[PDB]
């Protein structure tokens, strides 16, 4: 994907012979475009995963967000034309390419949000659902979403968690039985206006740069790829992203919520479906983890992950869904 990032500079004032690092951020390769003084961020879109309106409905968001909330987040670099989405073709489909300006926080290493600050991270998100609430949204703003069918149902985006290396007999008995009573407790909590719409549904701590260590500092989210329209607290879960199964996540839940009641109500419905959040989220990992595993060094880990989804899950089922601890 360098090469398409080449390409991809042409159109762009930026030099065609500037420097290019890989960073490591995101399932895309976004890479630091260095041009002596200059620097920025180039996003290659990985294949098929959207299409180019899709791409533009979260550059809508990002300008709202821009304008109307405090929020920080990217700013797209035009190209030389005016457009937001560069599409370039090689030979053996079309690769869609965005720029951003620099972030602070961006520059190797890259320095993000730790797990000193899940407080700040829960804040930011419960900014982000309050801007999600009242945005009215451009005629033809399209995105996924991250509903029963597209995550564990009949269409799911990151495969079956049922089909990853680690996940056999016993284990698919604890994981199914937690999933249908997620599954129940999902139907019941429902969908309304109240508690689904759009979501960044990727705010992992890595995910929220900062230009400081120490608090009070710029922070950026990032990574709006796989924004769509989800349960509000599906954010929680992925905050905790690949770190489900650490004692300390009750500490970290009561963080997060401190500060996301900072800025919009958490009422005790919700904070009462933050495990099956969590679980959501683990299974899907899980699933992202199969999907990407095909080596005995892979498997290995797939196998470790799924053993903690199992303790995991035997928590969900001992309380009714209510505690993963
Ligand atoms: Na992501
Ligand atoms: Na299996």
């Amino acid at each position: 994907d360098v090469t398409i990032a080449q390409q991809a500079l042409t159109h762009y004032d930026v030099s065609d012979n500037a420097s290019l690092r890989l960073l490591n951020l995101s399932e895309n390769a976004t890479y630091l475009v260095e041009d002596g003084e200059h620097q920025s961020i180039l996003r290659v879109h990985r294949q098929d995963y959207h299409q180019p309106h899709e791409i533009e409905s979260e550059l809508d968001w990002l300008a709202a967000l821009r304008t109307d909330s405090d929020v920080t987040v990217p700013t797209v670099v035009p190209a030389r034309d005016g457009r937001r989405v560069v599409t370039v073709d090689p030979a053996d489909v079309p690769r869609h390419v965005v720029h951003f300006e620099m972030v602070g926080g961006a520059e190797p290493d890259e320095e993000s949000l730790t797990l000193d600050d899940f407080q700040t991270l829960g804040r930011i998100t419960a900014s982000l659902h309050e801007h999600s609430q009242r945005w009215t949204r451009p005629a033809g703003f399209g995105r996924f979403s991250w509903d029963w069918e597209h995550c564990l149902g009949d269409t799911p985006r990151w495969g079956r968690w049922q089909d990853a290396e680690g996940v056999g007999a016993s284990e698919t008995a604890l994981l199914t039985r937690a999933q249908d009573l997620l599954h129940r407790k999902l139907e019941e909590y429902g969908s309304g206006p109240d508690r689904y719409g759009l979501i960044h549904a990727d705010l992992r701590l890595a995910n929220l740069l900062v230009d400081s260590s120490t608090p009070q500092r710029t922070i950026t989210v990032i990574d709006f790829d796989d924004c769509g329209f989800g349960w509000y607290f599906y954010d929680f879960g992925t905050a905790v992203s690949f770190i489900e199964h650490d004692p300390r996540l009750g500490e970290w839940q009561e963080s997060w919520v401190a500060g996301y009641r900072s800025r919009r109500e958490l009422p005790a419905a919700d904070e009462a479906m933050l495990p099956s959040f969590v679980f959501l989220r683990r299974l899907l990992l899980l699933a992202w983890m199969g999907s990407h595993t095909h080596s005995r060094e892979s498997a290995t880990k797939a196998i470790s992950y799924a053993a903690g989804s199992c303790a995991l899950a035997e928590r969900y089922l001992s309380s009714d869904g209510l505690r993963l601890t």
